[PDB]
């Protein structure tokens, strides 16, 4: 949340008041930062890694395409 209003917010001063509390704060090096930090079937059916026939292969990828809006209840 410290780093997301600088591609959002666009106000020079909070701007610069973002980029000041950074620096106070300060410089936490990269390895701490990650110290305190199934799709995969369907990602192998994207690259047909089974070499399936293209015949049998447009379903797979329809069906998976229409699951993907049918399954968010944003748009219903």
């Amino acid at each position: 949340v410290l780093l997301n209003f600088l591609k959002t917010e666009q106000n020079q001063g909070t701007r610069r008041e973002a980029i000041r509390v950074l620096g106070l704060l300060g410089a936490l090096d990269p390895y701490k930062h990650k110290v305190n930090i199934s799709d995969y079937s369907t990602s192998e059916m994207l690259v047909n890694m089974g070499n399936l026939p293209l015949d049998e292969f447009y379903p797979a990828v329809s069906m998976v395409a229409l699951m993907r809006i049918f399954r968010d209840q944003s748009l219903s």
